[PDB]
């Protein structure tokens, strides 16, 4: 049953790993805590129900004024590469793993408070997070949840009136991320190059026991527990480029150990589709472009792979790398398959599915809108409404026949079912930029309303909702 704040049992494990792989540091609370918005379905991960979060001492909690005595704080020790260079030592510098819950099902569960104040990884920061990052992370964790996509989960923003200087004044709030690691490829590079093998193969022995566990039995276990990796990775990122979801800071420091979405910051859905969008307006280079996505995941791959050359030989490891892009393919074509309403593999889907986002590239169609009408009507109907959309309109009559042929060459149902079928994988309502804003906005007014029901509509994306049509609009 739910309970009560009192009563969630901690079993703090990455703590009992000791002083060599994180720090004690308690959170250094911000002034006037107020509940922004809490997420009902990360809270049953914890078997809280939605009331407990709007209680005062909730607010409390997390915005670094109490702590149950059971919980240790702690920072943890990790290095990256950050834009293709690597930096020795980075580490938790605004984030504290509060402890370990573990629910009733048996799962242990990171409470990772960000925002949660400085620490010894801190180097210049403030250790601060300001109201418009906790509620897009918050809003994207949840959304991501709802929409498929593996990705850490968001319990709750409090906001609060300590002043934060960022370009402007601006005022620190701090959002409540659940995960069942935190343990990122960094995480074992900073043990790696600082040539700590005693400690590299204790963390090793972490993830393999508490998330790879089943690769324990087998000759190599780290080597098996790599490809589980690479195999999480691709499906992750196949669900990134079919969703039109851009990171824009895929540094190894920012890539999961258990291939979920991590870290949220100028992430950004794609409104109109745009194969090359750089959503990140400090990636110069494009290096996290939206189709860069792919290949960088490779390279944080191969750099993972360099922290178990000390138990894995490179061949081997490099082999299994070679897994990532195929594995990657074919997962995507299997989603952009569901997303056109096929339910068969025929030969030149690649084709198809490449076809139709040349299409779209310099043409201004709205990626998840496409989809979502795509399936509304009958193939025919729908395609003859999408073809005003196109620029190169004769060449998209030419698609939506190759289209509408494909349908013909498999048993495809009724039309009934494949709209259920559409419609069950292709959302109506996705966390487009302009939306989070105007739900900023508000919120730093101090009205969390908006906040609120823009969360409410994503957790169901798929189902139409009455009176939501403004959610479904393209940008303004
Ligand atoms: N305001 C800040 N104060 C202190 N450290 C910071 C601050 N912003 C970023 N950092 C650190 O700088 C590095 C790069 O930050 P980033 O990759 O954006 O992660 P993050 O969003 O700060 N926390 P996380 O989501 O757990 O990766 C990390 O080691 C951060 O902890
Ligand atoms: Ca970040
Ligand atoms: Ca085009
Ligand atoms: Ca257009
Ligand atoms: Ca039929
Ligand atoms: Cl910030
Ligand atoms: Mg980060």
């Amino acid at each position: 049953s739910m309970k009560a704040l009192d009563e969630l049992v901690f079993d703090n494990r990455f703590a009992r790993l000791g002083d060599a792989f994180s720090t004690h540091v308690l959170p250094e609370p911000i002034d006037a805590p107020r509940l922004v918005v809490a997420s009902e379905s990360a809270l049953a991960l914890l078997d809280l129900a939605p009331e407990q979060s709007e209680l005062p001492l909730f607010a409390e909690i997390f915005s670094g004024h109490k702590l149950w005595a059971e919980a240790e704080p702690r920072a943890m020790v990790y290095s990256g590469h950050q834009f293709g260079s690597y930096n020795p030592r980075l580490g938790d510098g605004r984030g504290l793993l509060l402890g370990e819950v573990y629910n009733d099902a048996g799962e242990h569960w990171d409470l990772h408070l960000k925002g949660a104040g400085r620490t010894p990884y801190s180097r210049m920061g403030d250790g601060r997070a300001v109201l418009r990052s906790s509620i897009r992370e918050f809003l994207a964790s949840e959304a991501l949840h709802a929409l498929g996509i593996p990705s850490s989960r968001a319990a709750c923003v409090v906001s609060s009136n300590t002043p934060v200087w960022r370009e402007k004044q601006e005022y620190a709030a701090m959002v409540l991320r659940l995960a069942q690691s935190h343990v990122r490829f960094g995480s074992l590079e900073y043990l790696f190059y600082t040539k700590q093998p005693e400690h590299l193969k204790t963390l090793a022995e972490h993830v393999l026991t508490m998330h790879y566990p089943h690769c324990q039995e087998q000759p190599e276990p780290y080597l098996a527990m790599f490809r589980e990796i690479v195999e999480r990775n691709a499906e992750l990122i196949a669900k990134w480029q079919a969703y039109g979801f851009c990171h824009g800071v895929m540094n190894t420091d920012n890539m999961s150990i258990l291939g979920i979405t991590f870290d949220f910051g100028p992430f950004a859905f794609l409104d109109d589709f745009d194969e090359h969008f750089i959503c990140n307006h400090s990636d110069h280079e494009g290096r996290y472009s939206f189709s860069n996505q792919v290949p960088i995941a490779q390279w944080n791959l191969s750099a993972l792979g360099q922290a178990l050359t000390p138990f894995v030989s490179v061949e081997a490891l490099r082999e299994t790398i070679g897994l990532f892009l195929p594995l990657y393919q074919a997962h995507y074509l299997d989603l952009m398959r569901r997303r056109l309403g096929l339910t068969v593999a025929q030969d030149q889907d690649d084709k198809l599915v490449s076809q139709l986002l040349q299409l779209m590239q310099n043409s201004g169609v709205d990626y998840t809108l496409f989809f979502r009408r795509l399936g509304d009507q009958p193939a025919a109907q729908a395609l003859r409404a999408l073809r005003d959309d196109f620029v190169d309109i004769k060449v998209f009559d030419d698609w939506a026949q190759a289209y509408q042929a494909r349908i013909a060459a498999e048993e495809n149902g009724t039309e009934q079912a494949r709209k259920e079928r559409m419609h069950a994988v292709n959302p109506l309502y996705i966390l487009r930029n302009y939306l989070a804003q105007n739900a900023i906005e508000a919120a730093e007014k101090g009205d969390y309303e908006e906040v609120r029901r823009l969360h409410q509509v994503l957790c169901t994306p798929f189902t139409e909702q009455p009176g939501m049509e403004g959610y479904a609009q393209r940008p303004p």
